[PDB]
Formats: structure tokens, C-alpha cells, sequence
């Protein structure tokens, strides 16, 4: 486990012939309100574009997955609700050991006045995917597949 | 855009005060027989335990992500089917230029006599997951919920 690059949001590190990518663990909120899904847009330098997320972010220090996941709805969206645990997915396990929490919020309420909030039907999202209108981050993708099969009804 | 790193499956970069890592387009196949989906574990050094996937790899020079389907469900598997392109997804775009192609597999046929072969009820799978007794790498939760919306009936 030797590491060749410690940097603010991941470490580059070598186990073996593995190639591993440190990186620190991050939540993910799925809300809907009024039939249409909270996603969130923004530049993303890695990919050159904006792809459709839902409001996510990195654990910080002293903070569990819940509390994460308040703090990023809110400082995203301005936004607080009541939140449930649903799941977790390693993002890319054969080579990074991110880790992200999902969470379900109810009963939004506005409690604030770079990312823009895009409020909007999930069968609309995919649609716009599969015209190639528009791309999806591993937590747009997950917010869309779980309203398809618990949140219609 | 100066580079840190150039290995096997992944560049390391800086771009302004962003650290990216380049990685190579991914697929992943979700299949479903006779109830059971087809997942896949295997050791991931990156998480020091083997989540629940489905079939998936990394797309080969000179291979479209349809091919390299074929390829890796074979590989992995053992088997071959008509595939059929559902959406894509990026795993991480906050630091990573991974995008994962996702099909489906259907008319499974056996063409050949690491990876441990894991068929399991979806809702098997997410249940043990809700347990905390296994867990799921992005393309495994991917492959249960699409199953779980649009599979069952
Ligand atoms: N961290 C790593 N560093 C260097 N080489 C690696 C690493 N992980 C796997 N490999 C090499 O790459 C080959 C595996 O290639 P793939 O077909 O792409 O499958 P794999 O990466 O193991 O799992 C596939 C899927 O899970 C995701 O994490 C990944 O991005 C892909 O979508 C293996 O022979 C192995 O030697
Ligand atoms: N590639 C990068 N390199 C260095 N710093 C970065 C990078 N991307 C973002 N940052 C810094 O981190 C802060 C953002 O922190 P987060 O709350 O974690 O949100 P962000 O990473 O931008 O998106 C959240 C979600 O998308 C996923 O890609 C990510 O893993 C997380 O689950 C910002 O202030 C920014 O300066
Ligand atoms: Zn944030
Ligand atoms: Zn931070
Ligand atoms: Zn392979
Ligand atoms: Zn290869």
C-alpha cells in the first residue's frame, strides 16, 4: 500500500498491481414532491458537463451519513426535510472505495433563500436521457430507478 | 490539465485546483432468468471486500460499449444473449470521467463451460443488503432497481 499522490478530496495509492483511488465517502437525497424529483446541475471539470444528479455531497469530519445528508439538501437546495435511510453502492469498486448513502426526504420545507436546482418529472428525465438530451451521474440514475419502482404508488 | 499519473486503468490530472482521474468507459449487463438476476463477486482490492455486481468491464480499444457487453458477459459468465442498450451513467463525476453503459440481456444461452457467479432473487438481494450482510457496487444497485421497476411485470 504505497501512495503516490495525497491530495484535498482523494489519494492515489498502489496495493500490488492495483491501482486504488482513496476517496472520502459521500450521501446522496432522493426527494419528490408534486410528482416531479429534486435533481441538481452543475459543471463537472471531470467530464466537461453538467450530467442530472440529485443533491449530494462528501462526509465531513465528525459527520455521520444522515447529518451529511441535511447539510447537502440544504446547503444545495435550501431545502429540509425528514429523512430515511434507504441504501449504499461503491461507486467504482474496482478501482476507488467511494461509498455513497442514499437517503429518501419527506415533507420539504424551504428554510434558505454554482449548482442549479432542477425540479422535474422522473419519467421527463429519462426520456431526456434517452433522446441524448441530457447525461446522469451514478446518484440521478439511482434517484430515477428507485422513484420507477417505490414511488409511483 | 497537467498530469500527475498515467497507469493501466486510470491517469491521474490536475485541472486548475481539481484533481481528476481519468479512467476508461465501462459496461454493465443486467439479465434476468426464471426470477434470479445474474450477479457477479469477485475480491476489489479498492474496497477489501467483494460486493454484489452484475457483469461489467472496461471497454476495450477499438470495442463500442454493445461488444464489449458480449465480451464481458461471456467472460464473466459464460453465456450469451440479445443485448439491448438501456442508459449510461457517470460513477463519480465530482472527480472521475468513468460512464457506465448498461444493458439488458435476454434469451440467455450457456456458450462456455476469479469472478464467483451469483444468481439471486432481486428482491433477495436487496433484502441481504437491508441486512447489511452484502454490498452493492453501483452497478449492482442499478441492476435491482431497474429490476424492481420495470422486471417484475
Ligand atoms: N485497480 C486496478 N489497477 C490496475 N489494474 C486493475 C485494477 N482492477 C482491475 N485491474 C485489471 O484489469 C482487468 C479487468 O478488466 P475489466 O474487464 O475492466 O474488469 P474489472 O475492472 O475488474 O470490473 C469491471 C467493472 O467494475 C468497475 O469497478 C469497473 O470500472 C468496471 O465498470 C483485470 O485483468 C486486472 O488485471
Ligand atoms: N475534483 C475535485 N478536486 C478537488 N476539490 C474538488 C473537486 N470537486 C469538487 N471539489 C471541492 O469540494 C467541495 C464540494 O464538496 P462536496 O460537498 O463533496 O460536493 P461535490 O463533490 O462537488 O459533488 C457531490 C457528489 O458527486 C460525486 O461526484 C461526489 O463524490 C459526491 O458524492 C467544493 O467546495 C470544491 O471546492
Ligand atoms: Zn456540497
Ligand atoms: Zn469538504
Ligand atoms: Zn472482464
Ligand atoms: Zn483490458
Amino acid at each position: 500500500r504505497t501512495y503516490l499522490y495525497r491530495g484535498r478530496i482523494l489519494n492515489l495509492a498502489l496495493e500490488g498491481r492495483y491501482e486504488i483511488v482513496e476517496h472520502k465517502p459521500a450521501v446522496a437525497v432522493i426527494a419528490l414532491r408534486e410528482g416531479r424529483m429534486l435533481f441538481v446541475r452543475q459543471m463537472r471539470p471531470a467530464v466537461g458537463l453538467a450530467p442530472l444528479e440529485i443533491p449530494a455531497g462528501l462526509i465531513e469530519p465528525g459527520e455521520d451519513p444522515l447529518e451529511a445528508a441535511r447539510r447537502e439538501l440544504a446547503e444545495e437546495t435550501g431545502l429540509s426535510g425528514d429523512l430515511t435511510y434507504l441504501f449504499s453502492y461503491f461507486v467504482s469498486p474496482g478501482f476507488t472505495d467511494e461509498k455513497t448513502h442514499v437517503f429518501l426526504a419527506e415533507n420539504l420545507k424551504e428554510v434558505e433563500a454554482a449548482i442549479e436546482v432542477v425540479w422535474m418529472r422522473p419519467e421527463e428525465a429519462l426520456e431526456r436521457h434517452q433522446r441524448g438530451e441530457v447525461e446522469f451521474s451514478a446518484t440521478g440514475l439511482v434517484g430515477v430507478l428507485y422513484y420507477h419502482a417505490f414511488l409511483r404508488g
